[PDB]
């Protein structure tokens, strides 16, 4: 029992992260192989602001070790620096990209070293609500399958509201920001329905079910009703999605929906579900079949 | 900007976590130096989990009959002894993998991460507090025993909890990394329960600290409060008392933010008598009592907004 916001082992990680310095920017950088990967912002017309640097000019560290650089290129928003020592720690890993509504680990890092893990979501509206001060440039976010780790997130920038935005490992922002002081704002967000929907799943299991009730709904008439309450719509994907957990608690997708649909127009009513007053939307259907099931990395 | 409910990196501790087998029974073990460290009830069958007397259930054991796994490796028992509650068993190879550790035994309020383990391999990491009745809301499955509780101050891994059990409300009980339990529990299977269990006023009062440092002040109220005064409100809502020690510990988000601890009493007080009114708290529309002060300090920036 229990119901946790769980983030993955964070160790195949915290061996690639490094300290990357040039001029007076220190930010975080990550070595896997022979290449250390890290925001371009280190260093803006960027290609002309690349070429009058040299590859001493970029100082890396790799705990009280001093690698050294011996190329460097760009790849989007992404600085690659070539190094002359191969990570030993080096993990099996893949560069993914994300969709909104998607789950992630983040390794917070100052100074290439890791001060904590939490778990996030990627929001409809593209930024993160993370948890970072200055020096956290370069912090990744990834998920693992079996023993293969995910990066899927490089953290670059604060917006004005404090939710963060940052790239792919490619150098992809997701998000229509750009890596430049100037006026960027986050658009209206969003609440990730097949999320809090997965979420309600993890209560029945955990034997929380006053929100319960007899009705059905149309997928139609649901998403009518979530587009009133800055609800994403809810698929036919999404409902496939949460076949497994409909099928496990014995409460269709739709079933759920219209218990979904009470809890929008008439509250809560002074109770909770699993210890939260609102509805939580940063747990997928296959974070709640992992957490209520003990798969291990 | 932003405040999360932030675990340690969890790299040094699973570089320690193995499996223990011991007939029918599998669980994880905490491999420090040359000596694994489990729950004890591992030598126990489910009947013998009434009325277990671990010292004549030791007794016949021999160290070629615990199974220790480390990876895809056997490691070879050459010991064994019990210390209160946990079972240490002597290997033959120290873990190269050790890092610089201690064990500390934690009190209420405190928080910590929980690295939870099935198999001796880890599957997740998350925060979480030593709650006033001593259980901790964990999320623990069956094959989680002996899954461990630390924080990591500097490079230091301060080892502060082992899982031992769940209780019938879906809580967690279990022990320090010597033996000693957290409450006044058992590892028995005897009718036992969770006392009711209050909200950590020191720790509700430091997140509304984070609140303020982060540029949320709507629930900020002109008043002030005696200490006995606001106790005594305090206690009508569950929350447990605040003691000088507490106002004493708040001083440095005080000195920082320019709100004296009892100005601040005075808003939780408003708080817990007018609710949030459709409002939040950095994200949060209940009172969150799962960040100590030192977490506070630790996450929020230096300056505030
Ligand atoms: N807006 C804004 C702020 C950031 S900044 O103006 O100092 N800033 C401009 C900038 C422009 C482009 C790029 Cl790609 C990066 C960056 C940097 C960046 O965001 N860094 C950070 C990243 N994360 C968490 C931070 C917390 C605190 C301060 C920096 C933080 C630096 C001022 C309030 C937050
Ligand atoms: N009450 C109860 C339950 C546990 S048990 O009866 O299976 N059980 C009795 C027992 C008694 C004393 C001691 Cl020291 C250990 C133990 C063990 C124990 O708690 N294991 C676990 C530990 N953590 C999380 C679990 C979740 C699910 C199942 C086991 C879990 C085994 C049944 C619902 C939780
Ligand atoms: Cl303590």
């Amino acid at each position: 029992s229990g119901f946790r916001k769980m983030a993955f082992p964070s160790g195949k990680v915290e061996g690639c992260m490094v300290q990357v310095t040039c001029g007076t920017t220190t930010l975080n950088g990550l070595w896997l192989d022979d290449v250390v990967y890290c925001p371009r912002h280190v260093i803006p017309n960027y290609e002309d602001l690349l070429i009058r640097k040299s590859n001493h000019n970029f100082l890396v560290q790799a705990g009280n070790v001093q690698l050294r650089v011996i190329g460097h290129s760009m790849q989007n928003c992404v600085l690659k620096l070539k190094v002359d020592t191969a990570n030993p720690k080096t993990p099996k890993y893949k560069f993914v990209r994300i969709q909104p509504g998607q789950t992630f680990s983040v390794l917070a890092c100052y100074n290439g070293s890791p001060s904590g893990v939490y778990q996030c979501a990627m929001r409809p509206n593209f930024t993160i609500k993370g948890s970072f001060l200055n020096g956290s440039c370069g912090s990744v976010g990834f998920n693992i399958d079996y023993d293969c780790v995910s990066f899927c997130y490089m953290h670059h920038m604060e917006l004005p509201t404090g939710v963060h935005a940052g790239t792919d490992l490619e150098g992809n922002f997701y998000g229509p920001f750009v890596d430049r002081q100037t006026a960027q704002a986050a658009g209206t967000d969003t609440t990730i329905t097949v999320n809090v929907l997965a979420w309600l799943y993890a209560a029945v299991i955990n034997g929380d079910r006053w929100f319960l009730n007899r009705f059905t709904t149309t997928l139609n008439d649901f998403n009518l009703v979530a587009m009133k309450y800055n609800y994403e719509p809810l698929t036919q994907d999404h409902v496939d999605i949460l076949g497994p957990l409909s099928a496990q608690t014995g409460i269709a997708v739709l079933d759920m929906c219209a218990s979904l649909k009470e809890l929008l127009q008439n509250g809560m009513n002074g109770r909770t579900i699993l210890g939260s007053a609102l509805l939580e939307d940063e747990f997928t259907p296959f974070d709640v079949v992992r957490q209520c099931s003990g798969v291990t990395f």
